């Protein structure tokens, strides 16, 4: 039912109904999540496949077909992270997973009528950046069960395993596109070259019955709790490219990697290979955490953009003059792209609420504010930040796969995209070595 009685900080109440209760609303709120992650980034496998089905759509529509959920993702992060304390937690879980059933089922149909408009696709497109805004609801939900101890630990494995539902998804869709499944349902096969048939109304549909379960299991295995000028901030807004660094590009490289290698190496099925990408990249994430914690954010934060400057540099001789070469060597500098992404995404969240928190914690204390003010405005603040960071990073998600597509409608390279994302990664250890020297010297 509705819990009145909520109290995650004592011990007594944690063992006896707290822990239990947690546990239980976690464990329904990965799957959730997961299969947010899932259909946020469903273009970036699809998208592949359309000239393949029948579609005549340029290569600067198809990556803005990738890159477009980030924008509603971006811009609807922020109303959704209100939207929990407002209708609960169990509520809007189930809500907002179930509403992921109408572009899963529409993109299914859409597929398999090549006189489908541009247009409807930019919705459909649009209508799965829904998907992306699951972040910062379920993260502000999980927040509550826990205890300010293991909070840490919470929000790392939901949003950890949250971020893996791009992979997952990148694995499972290539995979039942070729099964001849969901026949009884209408699916349509289109005959490839090689012989073989393709089933892309699969690659949505096969999220339909999985959002449907966990959307009834959210109804009836969660909980409801009964229990800003934070724009001003400069700080917030350098914090907020740092994570539109990492995040941006491991979510922005995740919509645009396969379609990139298509332009680049087209003989290369990169579907069976992508997935890999956003794998080590959400594994990465969990990593920097890890180091961050030991170590300190903004270290490891620094040394990761060091890193993340000299593979984007690298990117640039594993290209081919269109001949020749090399892919081998094109997908491991972006498997390293992922790998930074990814562990540059742990440590600088990890980083934004250590900085953030304690900046705030000096700074009611210099205008006299007691101990226990300075404690609980410290932890309004960076909620408040986090969530308006994450929702500023997603849209690194339109702009590296905005940007490819670009680059090569006007010039046919992606090298110019490239050399952007370059210097953008230069900018930031500039930025991330000024924080180091002025309010992090731990
Ligand atoms: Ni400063």
């Amino acid at each position: 039912a509705v819990i009145t009685d909520w109290r995650p900080e004592d011990p007594a109440f944690w063992q006896q109904r707290g822990q239990r209760i947690a546990s239980r609303n976690l464990w329904i709120s990965v799957p959730c999540l997961l299969l947010a992650f899932c259909v946020w980034m469903l273009f970036s496998a699809v998208a592949v496949n359309l000239p393949k089905v029948g579609f005549n759509f340029t290569t600067d529509q198809l990556f803005m077909l990738t890159a477009l959920p980030s924008v509603s993702g971006a811009l609807l992060r922020v109303p959704y992270s209100f939207m929990v304390p407002i209708f609960g937690g169990r509520r809007w879980t189930a809500f907002s997973t179930g509403i992921l059933i109408i572009p899963c089922v529409w993109l299914g149909f859409a597929v398999q009528d090549t006189s489908t408009p541009y247009s409807v696709f930019i919705i459909i497109s649009l209508l799965c950046g829904f998907a992306g805004a699951n972040f910062a609801s379920s993260m502000a939900n999980i927040s509550f069960f826990f205890p300010k101890q293991k909070q840490g630990g919470a929000l790392g494995l939901n949003g950890g395993l949250g971020n893996m539902g791009v992979s997952v998804m990148q694995l499972v869709a290539p995979l039942v596109v070729s099964l001849s499944i969901f026949a009884v349902f209408g699916s349509q096969g289109v005959k490839q070259p090689d012989g073989t048939e393709l089933y892309l109304a699969n690659a949505s549909w096969i999220w339909v019955p999985f959002l449907a379960i966990f959307t009834i299991a959210a109804w009836f295995g969660m909980n409801d709790l009964a229990t800003l000028p934070v724009l001003k901030r400069g700080h917030l807004w350098i914090m907020s490219l740092l994570y539109l660094a990492t995040f941006g590009s491991f979510i922005g490289f995740s919509a645009g990697f396969a379609m990139l290698s298509k332009t680049q190496f087209p003989d290369v099925q990169i579907l069976q290979y992508a997935f890999f990408g956003p794998f080590i990249g959400a594994l990465a994430r969990s990593a920097g955490g890890a180091l961050s914690d030991r170590l300190g954010g903004t270290r490891v934060t620094l040394v990761n953009f060091i890193l993340m400057a000299i593979f984007s540099g690298l990117l640039f001789l594993t290209l081919p003059t269109d001949q020749g070469g090399s892919f081998m060597a094109f997908f491991a500098v972006f498997l390293a792209l992922f790998l930074t992404a990814g562990l540059g995404s742990g440590s600088t969240f990890q980083m934004i609420s250590v900085i953030f928190r304690k900046l705030t914690m000096d700074r009611v204390k210099a205008e006299g504010g007691s101990d226990e003010r300075a404690m609980r405005e410290a932890a309004t603040d960076t909620a408040a930040a986090l969530g308006f960071i994450s929702a500023i990073g997603a849209i690194g998600g339109f702009f590296i796969p905005k940007a490819f597509g670009s680059s090569l409608a006007l010039t046919g390279s992606p090298v110019g995209a490239m050399k952007v994302f370059l210097i953008f990664y230069i900018a930031c250890v500039v930025i991330t070595w000024a924080v180091y020297g002025r309010h992090s010297k731990k």
